[PDB]
This record gives C-alpha cells, sequence and structure tokens, in this order.
C-alpha cells in the first residue's frame, strides 16, 4: 500500500488524496476473540428486540426507549462498527469509538430518568434527578474527550470524567436508598435490591474496561473489549430496564389489593435529611 | 500532530514523507479563515469571556437556587478560553481518516449547557418540585439532537446529511416543547415586567438556538462557505445570546418574582389552559 525509501526513514504513497497512517492499520483482536463479540452481540441484540416486544408501544417510554437504542447501536455494531464515523481514526496516530459514547449519551441519561421515579409515580421531580442527568452528561462528556484525546492530556480528561461519575454515583446510589423505603415490603424490596446490584456491577465496570482497552492502557483488544461492553449492556440495559418495568406492574398489583397507605417519614441517607413515601 | 511538512515528487501523483509514524493528509492543511476573519473572531471570543467573567461575578458563587446560570456559564468560561489558545489542536478539533475535520470542542460545550438551559426553562418561575414530565422530554430530544448532529459533522457524503435529518427531527420535538414552556411561563407570572422578560427570553432563545443549525449547514462542517474563523464569529454571537444575554434574564427574573410576592404576597388560581391543544394546569397570580 505504500514503498520504502532511503533506509526506511523516507515512506512513499500515491498522491490519491486519501488519508495514511501506519497507526491505524493495527490489528482488531483474534480470531476466537471476534467470534466471541459476534456471539454476545447477536445475544444483545435478540433480547432487546423480545424486551422491545414484551414492553409494547406513556407510561414505560423509558425502558422502550433505552431498548430502542440498544436496538439501533448493537445493528451498526454488527454491520459497520470499524467503518468511520462508527469508529473515528484520527490525526493523533489514536482511533476512538464514537459510536458507543453516542450510545451511552442517548440511553444513560434515561436509565436515570428511571431510577429517580422507581416507586410510586411522584410527578414532582426533585433536584436529585438533575443532579444525575448533569453528572451522567458531563461524565460521559470528558470520557469522550479523553478517548480522542492523547497522552497526559487523555488521563488529565479520565480524571475528570471519574469526578462527574462519582457525584453521579453518589445521587444514583442515594436513589437506591430512597427507592427501597418506598416500595412495600416484601418481594418489591427484593427486585429495588437486585437492581442495585445489576446498576453498579454495569455501571462500574465501563471505567475498568476504559482503562485497560484500545482507549487507555491497549490491554483489551477491540474485539475483546466489545465483549465485554455487550455483557455490561445487557445488564444495564436490558435485564434492569425488565426489572423497572417489572417492579412497576407489581406495585400497580399490590395497591390494588392493598391500596394506597402512604406515611411521610424523614429520615438520613446521604449527609441530609429527607422525608420518603413509606407503605 | 499531523504531517506539514511533504514532497510532492515524480510527476505529482506520488508524494514522500519522513517515515515517523506521523499521520499525513493534504486535506487537514486547509486554510482556517482570512486574516479578517482571523481578527473577528478574537474580538468575540474576548466579548464572551469577560461577559461570563461578569455573570459568574454578579451570580456570585453560592446544588443551590441559581445552580443554572453558574454551570452554563463555567461552561462557557471553559469552552472559550480553550478555543482561544487550542482551537485547532486535537481533540479540540479532530482531523478523521476520511479526510474531514470536526470541531467537538463545540459539542461538548453544546452537551455541558444545552441540557442545563432547558431545565431552567422547564422551571422559569419561582420555588421547587415544578420539573415533572416536559422537562425529560425537553432533555431527551436536546441530547439525541446533538449526538446525530455531531454524527453527522463526523461522517462524510449522504451519511452526513442523514445524520443532520434525523437531528433535526429531535431538535424540532426540542422546539416545540420549549415553546410550550415559553407560552405556560408567560401565564405563571406577574402580569407586568415579569412577562416583558419572559417574551424577550423567549424571542432571544429561537433566535439564538435557530441560528445553529444554518450556521452547521453553511460553515466547514456543511457546505464548506463559512470558514472555521467566520464560522467562530456567529457561534461567538449566539453563545453571547444562548448562554450570557439568556441566562442573565433568567437570573433577573428570578429575583423579580421573588421580590414581587415578598411585597404582594403570594396569591394564585389554578387553570385548566389549552397549550398546544391539550388541557394544561397552569397557575396564575
Ligand atoms: C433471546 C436470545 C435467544 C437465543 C440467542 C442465541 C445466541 C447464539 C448466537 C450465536 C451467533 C454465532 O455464533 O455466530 C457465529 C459467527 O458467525 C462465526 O462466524
Ligand atoms: C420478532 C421479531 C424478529 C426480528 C428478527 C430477529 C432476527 C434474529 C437474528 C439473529 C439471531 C442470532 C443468530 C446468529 C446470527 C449469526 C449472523 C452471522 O452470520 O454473523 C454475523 C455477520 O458476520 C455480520 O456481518
Ligand atoms: C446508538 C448510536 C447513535 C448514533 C448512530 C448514528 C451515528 C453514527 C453511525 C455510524 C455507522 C454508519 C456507517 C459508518
Ligand atoms: C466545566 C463545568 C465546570 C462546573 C464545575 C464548577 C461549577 C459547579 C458549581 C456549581 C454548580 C453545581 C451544579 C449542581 C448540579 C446539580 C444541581 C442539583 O440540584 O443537585
Ligand atoms: C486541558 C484542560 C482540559 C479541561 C480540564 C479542566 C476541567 C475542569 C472542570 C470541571 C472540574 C470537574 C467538576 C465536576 C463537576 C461535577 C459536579 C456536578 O455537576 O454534580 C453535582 C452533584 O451531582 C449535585 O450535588
Ligand atoms: C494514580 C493512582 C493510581 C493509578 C495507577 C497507575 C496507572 C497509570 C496508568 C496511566 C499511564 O501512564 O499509561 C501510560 C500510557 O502509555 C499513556 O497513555
Ligand atoms: C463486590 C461486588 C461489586 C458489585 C457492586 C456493588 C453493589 C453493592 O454493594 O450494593 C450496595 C448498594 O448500596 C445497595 O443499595
Ligand atoms: C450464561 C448465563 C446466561 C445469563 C443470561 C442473562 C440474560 C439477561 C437478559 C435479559 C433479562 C431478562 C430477564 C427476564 C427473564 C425471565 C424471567 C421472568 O421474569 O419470568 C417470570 C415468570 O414468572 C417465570 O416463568
Ligand atoms: C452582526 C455581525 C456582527 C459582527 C460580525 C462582523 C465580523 C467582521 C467580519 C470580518 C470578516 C473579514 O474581514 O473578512
Ligand atoms: C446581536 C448582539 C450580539 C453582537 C455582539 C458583538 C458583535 C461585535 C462584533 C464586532 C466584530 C468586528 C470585527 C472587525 O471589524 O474586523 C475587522 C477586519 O478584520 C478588518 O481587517
Ligand atoms: C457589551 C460589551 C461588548 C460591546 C461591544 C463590543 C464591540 C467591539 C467592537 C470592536 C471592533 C473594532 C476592532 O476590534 O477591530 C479592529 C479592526 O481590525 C481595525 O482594522
Ligand atoms: C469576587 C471575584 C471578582 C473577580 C473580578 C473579575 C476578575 C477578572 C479576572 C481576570 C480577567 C482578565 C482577563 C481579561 C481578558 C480580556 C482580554 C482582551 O481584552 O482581549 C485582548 C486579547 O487578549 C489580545 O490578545
Ligand atoms: C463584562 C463586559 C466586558 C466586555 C469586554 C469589553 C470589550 C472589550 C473590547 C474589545 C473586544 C475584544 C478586544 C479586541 C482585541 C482582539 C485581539 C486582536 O484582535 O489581536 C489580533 C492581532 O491580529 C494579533 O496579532
Ligand atoms: C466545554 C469544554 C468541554 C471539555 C472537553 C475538553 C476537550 C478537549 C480539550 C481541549 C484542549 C486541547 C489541548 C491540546
Ligand atoms: C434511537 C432512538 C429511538 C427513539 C424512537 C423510539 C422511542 C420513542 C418512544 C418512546 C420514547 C419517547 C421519548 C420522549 C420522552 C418524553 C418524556 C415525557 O415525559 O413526555
Ligand atoms: C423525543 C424525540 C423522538 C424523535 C425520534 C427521532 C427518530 C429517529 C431516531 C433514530 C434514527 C436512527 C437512524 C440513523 C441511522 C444512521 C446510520 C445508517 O443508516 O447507515
Ligand atoms: C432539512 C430539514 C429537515 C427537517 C425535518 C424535521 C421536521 C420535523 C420534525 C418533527 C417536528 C415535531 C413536532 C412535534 C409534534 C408533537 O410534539 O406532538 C406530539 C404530542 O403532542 C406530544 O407527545
Ligand atoms: C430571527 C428570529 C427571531 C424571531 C423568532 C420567533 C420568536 C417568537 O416568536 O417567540 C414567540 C414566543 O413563544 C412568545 O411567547
Ligand atoms: C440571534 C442571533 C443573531 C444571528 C446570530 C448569528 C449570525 C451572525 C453570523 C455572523 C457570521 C460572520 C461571517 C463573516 O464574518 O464573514
Amino acid at each position: 500500500s505504500y514503498t520504502l525509501e532511503n533506509n526506511g526513514s523516507v515512506i512513499c504513497i500515491p498522491n490519491n488524496g486519501q488519508c495514511f497512517c501506519l497507526a491505524w492499520l493495527h490489528s482488531r483482536g483474534t480470531p476466537g476473540e471476534k467470534i466471541g463479540a459476534q456471539v454476545c452481540q447477536w445475544i444483545a441484540f435478540s433480547i432487546a428486540i423480545a424486551l422491545l416486544t414484551f414492553y409494547g408501544f406513556t407510561c414505560g417510554w423509558e425502558e422502550v426507549y433505552v431498548c430502542c437504542v440498544e436496538v439501533l447501536f448493537v445493528t451498526l455494531e454488527i454491520f459497520k462498527e470499524f467503518s468511520s464515523p462508527a469508529t473515528v481514526y484520527l490525526s493523533t496516530g489514536n482511533h476512538a469509538y464514537c459510536l458507543r459514547y453516542f450510545e451511552w449519551l442517548l440511553s444513560c441519561p434515561v436509565i436515570l430518568i428511571k431510577l429517580s421515579n422507581l416507586s410510586g409515580l411522584k410527578n414532582d421531580y426533585s433536584k436529585r434527578t438533575m443532579g444525575l442527568i448533569v453528572s451522567c452528561v458531563g461524565m460521559i462528556v470528558f470520557g469522550m474527550a479523553a478517548g480522542l484525546a492523547t497522552d497526559w492530556l487523555k488521563w488529565l480528561l479520565y480524571i475528570v470524567s471519574c469526578i462527574y461519575g462519582g457525584y453521579m454515583y453518589f445521587q444514583a446510589a442515594k436513589c437506591y436508598v430512597e427507592a427501597n423505603h418506598s416500595v412495600p415490603k416484601g418481594h418489591c424490596r427484593m427486585v429495588v435490591k437486585l437492581m442495585a446490584y445489576a446498576y453498579f456491577a454495569s455501571w462500574g465496570s465501563y471505567p475498568i474496561l476504559w482503562a485497560v482497552g484500545p482507549e487507555g492502557l491497549l490491554k483489551l483488544s477491540p474485539y475483546a473489549n466489545s465483549i465485554g461492553h455487550s455483557i455490561c449492556d445487557i445488564i444495564a440495559k436490558e435485564f434492569w430496564t425488565f426489572l423497572a418495568h417489572h417492579l412497576r406492574i407489581k406495585i400497580h398489583e399490590h395497591i390494588l389489593i392493598h391500596g394506597d397507605i402512604r406515611k411521610t417519614t424523614k429520615m438520613e441517607i446521604g449527609g441530609e435529611e429527607v422525608e420518603v413515601e413509606e407503605f
């Protein structure tokens, strides 16, 4: 595709108008790693289609939107993952997977909008809901910039992203505590706890996968990193929204057979005191 | 950085560069604008820089009442500073293997500021716990709008304009939701000075927000009429209106409503209104 010159110090290429960089030609992963990515992609696709069909087509727009985004994303990844602009190849020699950051920006705020109102629909939206959304957006923005950036700048932006993420994780964790005391005593408290465990395990893995992936320490290949992101998406997008959809109807069914008995009880969760709904 | 040194050798159809692991593309060496446009860009940058700092000093630093104005102007201070010193360095400006370039620093600016503006717009009146369901429709539609706009700038050829249209569909739903907020804000603030402020915020919002898709389609990520410097002039003027003039009025409005209630007392009446063909409950003074 090119030609050497001198003693390897000069390289010549055709003047055809196509950008050239040897650093863009690195391998994508091993044959076994590719097969695993294909397997997990089609599982994530097939589960989303099923969950879309289960949800239907309003109350419950969040789950639909998240799963619609998963279908679109996983479909574009199956067919045109390493094509620009799904994967961007920068003049600095590196590359970034912009298709994935776009996915996060569409779905992560919605998941958090669902989290701030897990229990019986309290239309009064708090200042906490805004704190989740704003911190999540800032987190992904500085994450995406760190993926495009290079050398020390990359890790400076990465750290800024972790600061945003911390506030988001903090606010998200306070939701799960308030959500627990706000749902019926039996089966509903377990689902909230299972949703919390699924949320932190999946959402906690992305920074780890980022730092060792092809946009960080270059340990994991793109194909390998794809397997890891597919599994997190299955838990964060599909398993979690199913539990959220399930939690709603179980709360509705409990109310029609028990009523709507609620007392305003005040307690402390984070560094403050909050009054929450109690059955 | 890319390669700026090369030699057009052979008949001109074969080019040679030093083999130093440095990416090379002639399409990246395009002009950034004229000396006049360069100056006009720098004038508008330092104006936005200075107004943002004055507003930040004016609002003062008190999850507080008025966090939106501070965050927006903080995003302004960070964006303009990075644009003044490192506008055309990567990743502020990204140069793709497809020959095109994109101003990612601007999309980052939008993603940080545009939702917060709409969060403020969702609650233009006083008090708290006023967001509800329109807010989410504003945020989700605004975010999707920027996301598909960013993808459009990264892409080339027909895909770019496909992504552009999808962004406009997102934007139209957002613009629609936004207009109903101003209609409801009019009927929920004191019938004197505050409604003139709300109407002025509405004009500034649409005139500034409506100009970004026009600048985009015509600038260096579109039909290539406006240079990067020229396109910077237009964006700075829109930012001064969208982020600085608009948040000052939002900050001013909140004072005027609080000063009104402090002397007039809190009196209200719930009115079942038709906003965009539906039953909306808007409380009036
Ligand atoms: C009810 C609505 C139904 C909607 C339709 C649902 C279709 C499910 C498709 C595949 C499932 C997984 C089967 C495994 C697919 C292997 C595909 C393959 O050959 O590999 C991918 C290829 O390499 C990439 O270009
Ligand atoms: C080369 C230089 C590149 C630029 C590098 C400098 C960037 C500094 C900006 C912000 C610091 C991080 C502040 C993170 C703000 C999070 C606070 C927040 O918004 O959350 C509020 C909370 O959730 C409700 O209480
Ligand atoms: C190798 C390990 C395989 C792990 C694969 C994890 C896939 C999770 C995907 C989506 C979540 C869907 C969860 C919903 C599953 C149905 C369970 C259910 O709720 O059924 C209720 C009914 O009462 C009982 O018959
Ligand atoms: C309570 C705290 C009160 C704080 C009070 C505010 C302090 C302002 C500080 C720094 C601004 C100085 C930077 C001013 C930038 C203007 C530069 C300019 O005018 O443009 C010329 C250009 O730099 C030619 O290269
Ligand atoms: C809070 C309100 C304060 C608002 C601010 C008050 C107005 C500042 C004056 C002029 C605008 C910018 C100054 C124009 C100078 C730009 C620098 C420049 O033009 O230098 C280019 C030169 O060609 C390099 O070689």
